[PDB]
């Protein structure tokens, strides 16, 4: 009869073992409590499935040709307009809530479980942003150009910027009135490293890892060379300490 096929988003689709007279395969999936069905001209679990919720909302599940991606959509009762969209591929999900054809929320859950949460989003792409890391969260804002997450400590502001393409840059600004103590920093995109300087001496490297972690390493008292080994930040307080 049918074949079960694993899907991204922790789902399953049942596909018929052979095709109908039109060459097409049956699809059935259950999503939470909802039974969806469609047909596909591929044999491998890919295609479209649709369903209806008790509140009349239309639901569509689209499985990409290689099963590398699923898109789970909910529409108004007529199917005309999006209400919710969830795309899962390769460990991660992006979930969007829509009102009036404007995305008012977007939660990206990464494969490591860290999340970027965008809320209260407006027509211009502005809203609040939160990155939820293992151990701590970073708060900030969203514009159309970038996400900016901020950590403040004393007169120092650390900003972690995430481009629309998903790329991370970081900067530090300090309003300190002295110069024995004022922090400045430079970003290396090469190595994803912010090197912090005080009184013409490097004091620390803050590495923003591909694993969505932050490490901190100190320099020698010359501020010429790194010492010890880098230490993974596991709490906001430790980012703050790096900025002291």
């Amino acid at each position: 009869n049918s074949v079960s096929v694993d899907l991204p988003g922790s789902m399953k689709v049942l596909v018929s073992k052979s095709s109908n007279a039109d060459g097409k395969y049956d699809l059935i999936a259950t999503v939470d409590a909802l039974e969806l069905s469609g047909t596909s001209d591929k044999n491998n679990g890919s295609g479209v499935l649709e369903g209806v919720k008790a509140d009349a909302s239309k639901v569509k599940l689209t499985i990409s040709d290689d099963l590398g991606q699923t898109t789970l959509e909910v529409f108004k009762s007529d199917g005309s307009t999006l209400v919710s969209k969830k795309v899962t591929s390769n460990g991660s999900s992006t979930e969007e809530k829509i009102i009036d054809g404007i995305i008012i929320e977007k939660i990206i859950t990464r494969a490591d479980g860290t999340r970027l949460e965008y809320t209260g989003i407006k027509s211009d792409g502005s809203g609040k942003a939160k990155e939820v890391l293992k151990g701590y969260v970073l708060e900030g804002t969203l514009t159309a150009e970038k996400t900016t997450l901020v950590v403040k400590e004393g007169t120092v502001t650390l900003s972690k910027n995430i481009s629309k393409s998903g790329e991370v840059s970081v900067e530090l600004n300090d309003t300190d009135s002295s110069a024995a103590t004022k922090k400045t920093a430079a970003w290396n995109s090469g190595t994803s490293t912010l090197t912090i300087t005080v009184n013409s001496k490097k004091t620390k490297d803050l590495v923003f890892t591909s694993s969505n972690t932050i490490t901190v390493q100190q320099y020698d008292s010359n501020g010429t060379s790194l010492e010890g080994s880098a230490v993974e930040i596991t709490k906001l307080d430790e980012i703050k300490n790096a900025l002291k």
